[PDB]
């Protein structure tokens, strides 16, 4: 029989079975409450209602009530299977606290009744979907974005940075600027209509100043978008400066570096014999990193960086939305990797600090 794979993050759910190409369900990580609960796409229509909360917080499982719910209706309701029957592959942020993989453990056995389990690390996964065991991964989704150094399968705890920039803050901004240019988005329902107004004309330019120019002097840059009721708006500069934030904290009032000086700043703390195999594998993942351009963008700014003899590889995977899950169906389906999982005999007898030997 297949094990399963549920990869849980921020904004989105994930989850499907070991050995498919894609996960079978995909649903927003909300969980809503009488002002008895309702999960995913149900919680959000009937959002009137109710009182919403997102359980997962910059990566991190913060309501363990909340992130229980969301489990049940991933097996019950999605999939439509019996937890008890399957083996089932967890994901996990970079950095995740001691305690919380404990008790992430403690409930598929002891709630679940899972006969096996396996926690490992998003980006890992991502790293080995492109048929690597060695580079640095950049992960963006909807509330976190990691830089995450990977050598012979084993991420670099020392040399992770995280920036919590990502694509809901991003949404925000697009609100924002697009009220500066006459229009009026503001209300809840209105901002899902501008989160996918970013997902069908945003981009990243090569040269932002240049751009800025070629913007102020013709409308060759313009495109146009039909609202529910007809109408039709245009959009500018707005196209490029949305996601111009990521390389530019400052446009969103943060003091930090983009995306671009982080990645670099991560290869700086790895051992000198080890960067050049870096360089020269630097994968991109999550939502966020689907934006036109964006790899030729971070090719020059690394290469402004690196040292002029330095060989630079920006890999962008074209279903690298989701290769975190497609990296956990691959795992999980080797055979070579059967003797891998946790027992329930194993958890009977040693309990959820077992974890950090078995998943190491
Ligand atoms: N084509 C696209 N262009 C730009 N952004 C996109 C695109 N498709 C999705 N996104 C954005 O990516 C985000 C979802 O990505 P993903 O599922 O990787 O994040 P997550 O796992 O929910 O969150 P995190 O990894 O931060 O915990 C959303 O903010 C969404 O608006
Ligand atoms: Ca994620």
């Amino acid at each position: 029989v297949a094990a399963l794979v549920v990869d849980n993050g921020s904004g989105m759910c994930k989850a499907g079975f070991a050995g498919d190409d894609a996960p079978r369900a995909v649903f927003p990580s909300i969980v809503g409450r009488p002002r008895d609960s309702y999960v995913g796409d149900e919680a959000q229509s009937k959002r009137g209602i109710l009182t919403l909360k997102y359980p997962i917080e910059h990566g991190i499982v913060t309501n363990w009530d909340d992130m229980e719910k969301i489990w049940h209706h991933t097996f019950y309701n999605e999939l439509r299977v019996a937890p008890e029957e399957h083996p089932v592959l967890l994901t996990e942020a970079p950095l995740n606290p001691k305690a919380n993989r404990e008790k992430m453990t403690q409930i598929m056995f002891e709630t679940f009744n899972t006969p096996a389990m396996y926690v490992a690390i998003q980006a890992v996964l991502s790293l080995y979907a492109s048929g690597r065991t060695t580079g640095i991964v950049l992960d963006s989704g909807d509330g976190v974005s990691h830089t995450v150094p990977i050598y012979e399968g084993y991420a670099l705890p020392h040399a992770i940075l995280r920036l919590d920039l990502a694509g809901r803050d991003l949404t925000d901004y697009l609100m924002k600027i697009l009220t500066e240019r006459g229009y009026s988005f503001t209300t809840t329902e209105e901002r899902e209509i501008v989160r996918d107004i970013k997902e069908k004309l945003c981009y990243v330019a090569l040269d932002f100043e240049q751009e800025m120019a070629t913007a102020a002097s013709s409308s060759s840059l313009e495109k146009s978008y039909e609202l529910k009721d007809g109408q039709v708006i245009t959009i500018g500069n707005e196209r490029f400066r949305c996601p111009e934030a990521l390389f530019q904290p400052s446009f969103l009032g943060m003091e930090a570096c983009g995306i671009h000086e982080t990645t670099y700043n991560s290869i700086m703390k790895c051992d000198v014999d080890i960067r050049k195999d870096l360089y020269a594998n630097t994968v991109l993942s999550g939502g966020t990193t689907m934006y036109p351009g964006i790899a030729d963008r971070m090719q020059k700014e690394i290469t402004a960086l690196a040292p002029s003899t330095m060989k630079i590889k920006i890999i962008a995977p074209p279903e690298r939305k989701y290769s975190v899950w497609i990296g956990g169906s691959i795992l999980a389906s080797l055979s070579t990797f059967q003797q891998m999982w946790i027992s329930k005999q194993e958890y009977d007898e040693s309990g959820p600090s077992i974890v950090h030997r078995k998943c190491f």
